């Protein structure tokens, strides 16, 4: 449990390890599914 892109108010894309990053930003990188922004954290999924 880490979403870092909690901060600006972001969801958070289920296993990291295995969502191609479509975003990139100072958040970290990202995922896009269903036509929503997720944070991408190696730290969540826990």
């Amino acid at each position: 449990a880490s979403c870092w892109a909690q901060s600006q108010g972001y969801n958070c894309c289920n296993n990291p390890s295995s969502t191609k990053v479509e975003y990139t930003d100072a958040s970290g990188q990202w995922g896009v599914q269903n036509g929503q922004w997720c944070g991408i954290d190696y730290s969540y999924g826990q």
